[PDB]
């Protein structure tokens, strides 16, 4: 069988929390008044929710209302408990209220409003300094939720909401987030395709916070190289092949051999043999102003096959890449 794995940090955070903290199935939802909020316009519809701009008529403030699609009670409770646990943390989206939507008959989560610009437009005007600044802000959120025993599991540009005017950032959509428990096996069907860690792609279930760091690395690569997404696979199998064409196949085999993992035999005729590439390969005259030795080394230390070998969020915040970022 597979060799077991443990997070190298925050390993027993939940072990020593009171059970109320992580036992979300037993959580009792405290409901607000649904008539406090008025839907103004629909912003989007995902697989698990519909998102609306709204007004809180008790203060005439703009808010965001996320009306959950019918889904098993524990997943709904999971997201709620996680949001309440993390509320007030650095750059964590603030859950303001929970109400029962009369039409859907499901919980509607009320969030603080973030005046966002579309990431595709934003990622295209971001300066070298902007990228470092916002990366640092994401790291604050990730070290926080990891230190609080939670992995996000869906880090991607769409879930990093940025108000570029006030240089304000929020990590959103905690619907896939989970509590980390040492040696627990998790569903590998998480994260968006382009941001899936190698551990998910090789069906290794005993993963941890370090998954989020691979996803963050994918975001970084897309930003500094101006290629979104960076690893652009057509499906989950091609996704691993795309990664192997950059990181190389010999380190992939070292990875799966270390945890005594076996690849899907489906890869036998599509994976091939590939050398590890140097990151300078992806540098050109249209992105070189976003690239530095510090950037490439930081990226290199995020994008590792071995989840145990990736920088932790805290380690990442110590990296020379962030030396130029103004501290508060
Ligand atoms: C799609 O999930 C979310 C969306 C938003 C705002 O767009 C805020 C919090 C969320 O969890």
């Amino acid at each position: 069988g597979p060799v077991p794995s443990r997070a190298r940090v925050y390993t027993d955070v939940n072990t020593h929390r009171p059970r109320e903290y992580w036992d979300y199935e037993s959580h009792v939802v405290e409901w607000g008044n649904q008539d406090d909020y008025q839907l103004v316009r629909k912003l989007g519809r995902g697989k698990y929710s519909e998102v609306f701009e709204a007004i809180n008529i008790t203060n005439n403030e703009k808010v965001v209302v996320k009306i959950l699609k019918p889904v098993k009670k524990k997943k709904i409770k999971r997201e709620i408990k996680i949001l309440e646990n993390l509320r007030g943390g650095p750059n964590i989206i603030t859950l303001a209220d929970i109400v029962k939507d009369p039409v859907s008959r499901t919980p509607a989560l009320v969030f603080e409003h973030v005046n966002n610009t579309d990431f595709k437009q934003l990622y295209q005007t971001l300066t070298d300094y902007d990228i470092r600044f916002y990366m640092y802000e994401i790291l604050k959120a990730l070290d926080y939720c990891h230190s609080m025993g939670i992995m996000h599991r869906d880090v991607k540009p769409h879930n990093v909401m940025i108000d570029h005017e006030h240089r304000k950032l929020r990590l959103i959509d905690w619907g896939l987030a989970e509590f980390y428990h040492p040696g627990q096996e998790y569903n590998v069907r998480v994260a968006s395709r382009y941001f899936k860690g190698p551990e998910l792609l090789v069906d290794y279930q005993m993963y941890d916070y370090s998954l989020d760091m691979w996803s963050l690395g994918c975001m970084l690569a897309s930003m500094i190289f101006r290629k979104e997404p960076f690893f652009h696979g057509h499906d989950n199998y091609d996704q691993l092949v795309r990664i192997a064409k950059v990181l190389g196949t010999e380190d992939l085999y070292d990875y799966i051999d270390k945890y005594n993992i076996e690849l899907d035999p489906r890869f036998n005729d599509i994976l091939g043999r590939h050398s590890r590439k140097r990151w300078e390969r992806f540098v050109h005259s249209e992105n070189q102003h976003l690239v530095s030795p510090e950037a490439l080394d930081f990226l290199d230390k995020l994008l590792r096959y071995d989840h145990q070998s990736r920088l932790t969020a805290r380690e990442a915040m110590e990296h020379p890449y962030f030396y130029t970022v103004v501290k508060d």
